[PDB]
Order: C-alpha cells, then structure tokens, then sequence
C-alpha cells in the first residue's frame, strides 16, 4: 500500500534502480508503475524450541 | 571531425537532449555513438549585389 519499493526501511538498501529511478524523475514530467511483482524466498523455517522443566 | 553535435559554439544552444545526455553520461560506465545525420536546409541563397559607378 505504502511504497517501500525503493526500500526505504534502511537508507542502506540503495542500489542503481533506485538511482537510475532519481535520475528519472528528475527528467520526467510524469510516472506511471506499470507492474510491481513481489517474491518472497523462504530459505529456512526455524522455531525456537523450549525444553521446560518445572522452574 | 570534433564533437559539435552537442552545438558548444555557444552554451545557448543545449536542449534536453543535450541535458538527457549528461545524466546518462552519470550513470553509464561506456558509450558509443551509433549514427551521427547531419541535415543542412537552406531557407535562402543572398548575394550582395554591388552596383559600382567609378568612385
């Protein structure tokens, strides 16, 4: 909903697209985001597992 | 011969062309220039005529 898309969370998620796209707007008297496709990579599923004893 | 296709013969001559140039010039590692067409139109073709009595 938001756009995070440049990933904003962390100044250091920078990289030349987002440059390139500066560039861009500077240029550009107008934008359209004509598609945006999200991936998410599971690389592991870990629980933390708690052995409880009483105390 | 020299590189007078971005018109230096005077600063007052810069398009965005020009200006969408440089900022690919900044984020680019490399070019090159693939064709180069020249077109001259000549609007007029003036002679100065010269209508000389002695002295």
């Amino acid at each position: 909903q938001c756009i995070w898309w440049r990933g904003l969370q962390n100044a250091a998620n920078v990289n030349q697209t987002i440059n390139n796209m500066i560039a861009l707007n500077t240029i550009s008297y107008g934008v359209r985001f004509l598609k945006a496709k999200l991936c998410i990579e599971v690389y592991a599923v870990t629980r933390k597992r708690l052995i409880q004893t009483g105390a």
